[PDB]
């Protein structure tokens, strides 16, 4: 897997966001995890991990996209990949804050799924948000 630039263009829940992206603007859609809704008819904690991830992004110096090995897009046209922000994963960060579970996991995008698992398995532990 390689870690590719992107930038910002806008934060749009917690799992969600639109990226200037090889010079096209394109909804990218974090990988493995899945963050309480707030659009479609607003889950408990839904607007704590927008905000999250807002926050997580719009600070970050550089943002990054590391698609998985398998379909770099879902069947809504958004780009499925792991974020970084100045090199700290968004997807673990959620999952480790309990604002989002592992979920979604569809073979061959599972590269980071243990990793995921344990940092949710330690949210859990610790008693966080979802799991509070
Ligand atoms: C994260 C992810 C979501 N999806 C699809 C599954 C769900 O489709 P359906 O809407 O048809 O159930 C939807 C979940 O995304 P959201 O959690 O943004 O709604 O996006 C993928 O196809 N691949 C993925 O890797
Ligand atoms: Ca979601």
């Amino acid at each position: 897997l390689h870690k590719e630039p992107a930038t910002l263009i806008k934060a749009i829940d917690g799992d969600t966001m639109k990226f200037m992206y090889k010079g096209q603007p394109m909804t990218f859609r974090l990988l493995l995890v899945d963050t309480p809704e707030t659009k479609h008819p607003v889950e408990k904690y839904g607007p704590e991990a927008s905000a999250f991830f807002k926050k997580m992004v719009e600070n970050a110096k550089k943002i990054e996209v590391e698609f998985d090995k398998g379909q770099r897009t879902d069947k809504y046209g958004r780009g499925l990949a792991y974020i970084y922000a100045d090199g700290k994963m968004v997807n673990e960060a959620l999952v480790r804050q309990g604002l989002a579970k592992v979920a979604y996991v569809y073979k061959p995008n599972n590269t980071h799924e243990q990793h995921l698992r344990k940092s949710e398995a330690q949210a859990k532990k610790e008693k966080l948000n979802i799991w509070s």
